[PDB]
């Protein structure tokens, strides 16, 4: 219950990129609800991302402290940031939502017992204890309500116990009265628990700004008030400012900070009496790292288990192969091996079609979860390759059920090849290219990080394999036959021929006996499944924080 | 300037669909500007849309009268309804914006010189008159602010010269700022130029309420307070109910309708002395109407050319063919046509190249505007033929450009035949084949209206004339033989063939001899080509508004 007080302390000075801030100066008690309230362009939304400590070095000089001290890593467990847009995953509930992140935010010497109950502390504490069971969506997926998308996001930050916590415009999108009731936890956090919120409320409403203990104008750059808010009205009186007509005390105060009178006499009022008073109460870790690299990989495995199907049982896509396999057994329904120019090109329809289908859909994968992503990894909760090995190791589950509904369906019906170890031979050669086609996928989306620019790129790419697979054109133009080496669709369909006719001897026009080998293009197709997957990677670590 | 006063009746009782209205009562002069604001759920938006005059008939029962009269389509040109949403044209500027609406809105008896000066008024009687060359834009297209897309939209709407302007929560949306200046020109123009503006803000702030002059309180149905705004809050002081602490009137008696006392007795107290005094106050036409059919038609074809000019010149489309066009030249370079299996497979992959591209591009045109159609229309600018006659005319001429470029570059690198008449044969069958494929496209759009559930049933459709094109499958097994006669693949291929080769006779497999004949190709490519877009206008006009 916050057994560790931070008081913290700025007397920092300009951040420039012109000014943002110029002169800011404060001091912020345990125990005390804060609101930092001005117009828009007027640098609020830097001093609370630069008081966490997310901003420093280069263009940022002062000496912000906390706790009479400096601003270390050591104290910054102790500290949360809830940033202002939502990032939560939508296919989860609320209450294994706050479980899934309670296991990976809490470190490892506990239990799981005083863990995933700490999770459901925090749903009582909050208000998420009646839609615990609803599930989160988003505006496609009906779920709950944007007061308590809020909620879960500052339950996303509780979890680690902070004593700071640090919100950005959180009432932004709420109606009146949801708005209402979230000022009213966030003022019972730091009078009933004895943590130091501070906050930067937009536009304030009548009630709302009564339940504030104190407020910070800023106008683009310098400060004009900080003090108690009850008496920030009899403050400019003093100066010789009054509203004309009964008006909200959030209006009357920020127009004055954008130079509306009813800025330059303001801020050199500041600096005579107010000013100078806020001034003066200034020998392992070998076998256990590898034993928790792996349980990061079993908990994103159970997380991303309903997003991985979501995407890949799609019923828009079930339709599409049900579509392709009446197709496909009607038009060769009790086929003759006996007339050869029939049976190549069924075999090459199954390679065009397992080629384009997994590629396409893979380069969505990893620019939807960029901006997820990179807020998860810069909070200490995995790397880049846990999170890797759970795309890898998740999405070789799920895409090999549709092509095994393909061929269970149609093999028998076309006749192909009777028996048990030429139908397994069949569903092994196609089992391997869809693997190897996910990849190519992969490692283009990763590369560029653009859903439509990536998919003009892998459709010019699996143009130039389908032509270059050897099935339309017979005599290569003498400086294109080294082409056909780098393409997936020629080593699935020359394998493919090989299981179904041999080479000749039965059948003897020889576009049968081909001239590769048949380890030669299995070698090569575990060549671009590994290959493919380390240049998705090197693409990845290339976006550097 | 408004010489034509409407002073506006109400006495009306509930519309039902539980109650959304209960027993409203009021009255509006002419040069008043008047607010309807109430809480989230109250059915201030069904007030004022019915009292425009677009609820009525089952269900809404009651007594609205305009001008001591009754609610008629001749006392309907003076009224302007401004909705929420802004439906607007990206690509056009916001002076030729406000010219195109001009020409279409404003009478065909006029000229064309007192009708583009009507549309430049307008845009100095508002504040467009700086960014009258920006165009538009969206959120992909940088253009003009939030703020002045609403001033497009009320401009929209002055241009007829309205009486009576109902605005539908204007300043939603809008900083604070420029939501105080786009009040000031709605006050201005009922004090400045006798309208009637009618609005229902949604939270207005503190000098946001000192410039209305009339309010109307609605609290889930009945009404609570109707009056002049500034003896509000010494009415309800009065029935016994004052503030505890300085703040927004329009934050008080707003909280006074959602029952927060600081409603059973407001509703009783209502219906005793402020209800019984507002109560006291209670022989040609035929060869001009194809004339003014074709302008309808000329002004939204230049209305849209920057529009069917986007989406074809697209950046990554024009890509797509520069690419697949040094592939066919590189693949089949300097070809020899007495090889005849290689001839067959380069003009089989034209025919699956140019019916995936128009066919599946085509399903977004229809869904994409039906927001904008049923709004333009249900006003009275035009109707279903001359809209649908400006995408049929405008998008077959703009898709013929890279089909011609994509056989220029082609057709001499792969050595066809040479000639002038046999090259102008292979392009005239080319481009009618990919306005027969846009067809196809057209109307499984129209029907279904949907963008992702159009685009997987035009590619199972493309995927059965594939592959009953006749290039795969050499014997169709004695059921599916019918099924080729329907594709438009199947057509257009064997075109192709006789171009080429004729009928054997110098090549002589009989793949090249066929079956059909070719004035029985040409014939049923036309048949396809009218045939599908009088289905999709028949699935267009099912929308019954
Ligand atoms: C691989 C590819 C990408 C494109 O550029 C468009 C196109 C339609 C030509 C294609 O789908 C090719 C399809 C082919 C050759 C055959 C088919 O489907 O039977």
């Amino acid at each position: 219950s916050s057994c560790f007080p931070i008081t913290l302390k700025f007397v920092d000075v300009c951040y420039r990129v012109r000014t943002i801030l110029s002169g800011v100066t404060g001091m912020i008690s345990p125990g005390e609800f804060m609101a930092v309230l001005g117009p828009s362009g007027s640098g609020k939304s830097t001093l609370l991302n630069a008081v966490a400590g997310r901003l420093h070095g280069s263009n940022l000089t002062g000496k912000i402290l906390i706790n009479d001290g400096k601003i270390t890593k050591q104290t910054l467990k102790r500290t949360g940031f809830v940033a202002q847009d939502d990032l939560l995953y939508p296919h989860l509930t609320v209450r294994e939502t706050l479980v899934f992140v309670a296991l990976l935010r809490l470190p490892r010497s506990l239990t799981r017992d005083v863990k995933l109950r700490a999770a459901e502390s925090v749903i009582s504490e909050l208000g998420l204890t009646k839609c615990e069971n609803t599930v989160v969506g988003n505006t496609f997926i009906r779920g709950i309500s944007g007061g308590e998308r809020k909620r879960v996001s500052i339950a996303h930050e509780l979890l680690i116990n902070p004593s700071l916590l640090v919100l950005d415009e959180p009432t932004s999108g709420l109606d009146a009265t949801a708005a209402l009731r979230l000022v009213q936890t966030l003022a019972g956090l730091a009078h009933g628990k004895g943590k130091t919120v501070v906050t930067s409320i937009h536009q304030p409403s009548s009630r709302v700004f009564q339940m504030f203990d104190t407020v910070l104008l800023l106008s683009e750059g310098k400060c004009l008030f900080v003090g108690k808010g009850r008496d920030a009205m009899a403050y400019f009186e003093s100066v010789g400012f009054s509203p004309a007509f009964p008006m909200n005390p959030a209006d009357f105060l920020l127009d004055l900070a954008n130079g509306v009178c009813q800025r330059q006499t303001l801020v050199t009022a500041y600096d005579t009496l107010l000013a100078p008073q806020v001034k003066t109460c200034i020998g392992g870790g070998i076998t256990t790292c590898i034993a928790t690299w792996f349980s990061q990989l079993c908990i994103l495995l159970h997380r991303l288990l309903k997003e991985r199907r979501h995407e890949s049982f799609d019923l828009l896509r079930i339709f599409q192969v049900v579509a392709a396999s009446i197709l496909c057994g009607l038009m060769w329904w009790h086929s003759d091996y006996r007339d050869v120019h029939d049976r190549l090109g069924l075999l090459f329809f199954i390679s065009i079609f397992w080629g384009v289908l997994p590629s396409f859909n893979a380069v969505f994968t990893f620019p939807q979860e960029r901006a997820i992503f990179t807020r998860e990894r810069a909070s200490g909760m995995y790397t880049l390759s846990s999170y890797f090995m759970a795309h890898v190791l998740g999405s070789l589950s799920m895409e090999l059920v549709l092509p095994a509904s393909f061929l269970t369906f149609t093999y028998w019906m076309v006749y192909l090849r009777p028996g048990i170890v030429p139908f397994l031979l069949t569903l092994s050669v196609l089992l391997l290219y869809v693997l190897a086609s996910q990849g190519l996928g992969l490692a283009l989306g990763a590369a560029i990080m653009d859903a439509k620019k990536a998919s003009t790129i892998v459709t010019v790419t699996m143009l130039a394999f389908v032509l270059t697979g050897g099935y339309y054109v017979n005599k290569v133009p003498s400086g294109m036959v080294w082409m056909k080496y780098v393409s997936t669709t020629f080593y699935c369909y020359r394998l493919l021929v090989a299981i179904q006719y041999g080479s000749g001897e039965e059948i003897l026009e020889e576009e049968v006996i081909g001239d590769v080998g048949m380890w030669t293009s299995v070698g090569v197709l575990f060549l671009m499944f590994f290959g493919y997957r380390v240049l998705a990677y090197l693409a990845l670590r290339r976006i550097k924080h």
